[PDB]
């Protein structure tokens, strides 16, 4: 047995998923309230990708060029706007199954839900993690642009990522849902890529403490070590140095189970240079980087509030 | 290019479903559909019961009084029950709008599923698995997650399939269908069992190799190929399932699209067991992935 990378239930953010055409593009936009968001691209065709000016393009734009569908029923646009990267379409109908919701942009490391689309429906929701390049490694076939990543804490979905394009690397680059980018990734298909990628060691760190939490303890040991020290070592496998800010994080995590962050390092430090001897971690084979020291609490706990 | 995820199918119409099942001072999960309420049989049981219970005496001893239902902050008036195998099917006066286009269907080892956690019949998350060999199946439910369902979507059908019932000894959960019939060789009483050996599930391993390298990655393959037999005296070495010709065939449109012969991938595979993945990796992971169909890729790499 072992620990599994739950992604939020998807019920709340499926009752926004909409479609949106414009001419012969398609994709999908998250329908809160009167206003329907999209990434703004949905505004071209061909070439235009090669260096648009959506200015220009959207200005030469009117209501009903937008087609907006939710299920097999159309919502009427009735009026549009751009912002940054994403395009804001008012629509004659509020989403009655609209949630309480916010947005929040996320900081490399984190993670949140996907719940990938297509044409306006939904296909299969997953749990991924900003990586430290900021870019996601998801699944995003044709046409997932418009997918959205969230998080819930309580009754209160919080939208955090849009889906624009795809990167060479086999990587997807997106934006907030207040159409600002994450990374330097601009929505033109010119020559980009991701830069150099590195293990979230925050959340290997706090993986190691779900394993400990759950009895999988063989890997401890009675020494520390220097945050100094530690970072020396991490940057030859590639993680990335660990910080105070870091530490902190883990808090919670070392306060439950006695074991001080420096003293888990001295751990990770190990599992990384004396290999792992065929042993095992929570089953799994390596060490995993997609659980943060949140989602580590919120899984090895059914919390509060009702 | 690339990027290959484990998805889990959008838990919506299921969420729609989830309640809470009190008895005494156990509570548990349940599954509303119409007016019919599921949930595991020991509900009706308190820490002694659970040690060899006779579920047929401890049921007649109960009425539609003891069974607590709430959706939500809204009780549901129990108007009667019977008992269907291990689950427990309670009738109720309100019939549950949310309920979805719905089937049962029994699955086999080796076949995925997305299962939605649940704690008192609150959403809690949603996870993709396989049954595995030794029908148990390796979780994220902890406790109380009892009555948590496992299911698949297509078109807007869900297949329910699992039930969790318990969490055995080794860790792994056992559960049975939604017939009330367990999957495996266990029962809902606190004794000596545990899990059967468990083996690597071959026929998915394959399908990820294939996975990984229609997304661009083939540092693993090479041109001399192996016979059936021989793999698996190779395979059975290092506890993976036997691979019958039933699965050769089910590789096949996954072949004759990488180009590369069933039975050449098995070569690549007798090498990857062998040569311990030269350390590097396949498809962004560290080890070899079994919990993705030769469908689940299909699905993953052309459509929704």
């Amino acid at each position: 047995s072992g620990f599994r990378k739950m992604a939020f239930p998807s019920g709340k953010v499926e009752g926004c998923m909409v479609q949106v055409t414009c001419g012969t593009t398609t994709l999908n936009g998250l329908w809160l309230d009167d206003t329907v968001y999209c990434p703004r691209h949905v505004i071209c065709t061909a070439e235009d990708m090669l260096n648009p000016n959506y200015e220009d393009l959207l200005i030469r734009k009117s209501n009903h060029s937008f087609l907006v569908q939710a299920g097999n029923v159309q919502l009427r646009v009735i009026g549009h706007s751009m912002q940054n990267c994403l395009l804001r379409l008012k629509v004659d109908t509020s989403n009655p199954k609209t949630p309480k919701y916010k947005f929040v942009r996320i900081q490399p490391g984190q993670t949140f839900s996907v719940l990938a689309c297509y044409n306006g429906s939904p296909s299969g929701v997953y749990q991924c993690a900003m990586r430290p390049n900021h870019t996601i490694k998801g699944s995003f076939l044709n046409g997932s642009c418009g997918s959205v990543g969230f998080n819930i804490d309580y009754d209160c979905v919080s939208f955090c990522y849009m889906h624009h394009m795809e990167l060479p690397t086999g990587v997807h680059a997106g934006t907030d849902l207040e159409g600002k980018f994450y990374g330097p990734f601009v929505d033109r298909q010119t020559a980009q890529a991701a830069g150099t990628d590195t293990t979230i060691t925050l959340n290997v760190l706090a993986w190691l403490y779900a394993a400990v939490i759950n009895g999988d303890r063989w890997f401890l040991n009675r020494f520390t070590t220097t945050l100094n020290d530690f970072n020396l070592v991490a940057m030859k496998y590639n993680y990335e140095p660990l910080t105070q800010d870091h530490v902190d994080i883990l808090g919670p995590l070392s306060a439950q189970t006695g074991i001080a962050v420096l003293d888990m390092c001295a751990a990770l430090k190990e599992l990384l240079q004396n290999g792992m001897n065929g042993r095992t971690i929570l089953g799994a084979a390596a060490l995993e980087d997609e659980f943060t020291p949140f989602d580590v609490v919120r899984q090895c706990s059914g919390v509060t509030f009702q």
